[PDB]
């Protein structure tokens, strides 16, 4: 079932942006839950990876909101 892969965006505090970029995911694309986490400043983006691409899930949100550098990990302290 979907899984999912984190993502650093340029500029979570911009505002706005995340709740546009809930309107442009939960749309569709193989999405079964929408990233954000702004609130620590980040997006996590729940999907299957068959119709979208792990890839093509981060490099999408280049072109229409900012440098969405994907990391398919997490750990800190
Ligand atoms: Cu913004």
């Amino acid at each position: 079932n979907s899984s999912k892969c984190y993502i650093q965006v340029t500029g979570m505090t911009c505002a706005s942006c995340v709740a546009n970029i809930e309107r442009n995911l939960r749309r569709e694309e193989g999405i079964y839950s929408i990233l954000v986490a702004l609130m620590a400043g980040k997006a996590e983006v729940r999907y299957n990876p068959a119709v979208i691409q792990p890839p093509m899930i981060a490099e999408f949100i280049r072109e229409l909101g900012f440098g969405a550098t994907v990391i398919e990990n997490i750990e800190g302290r």
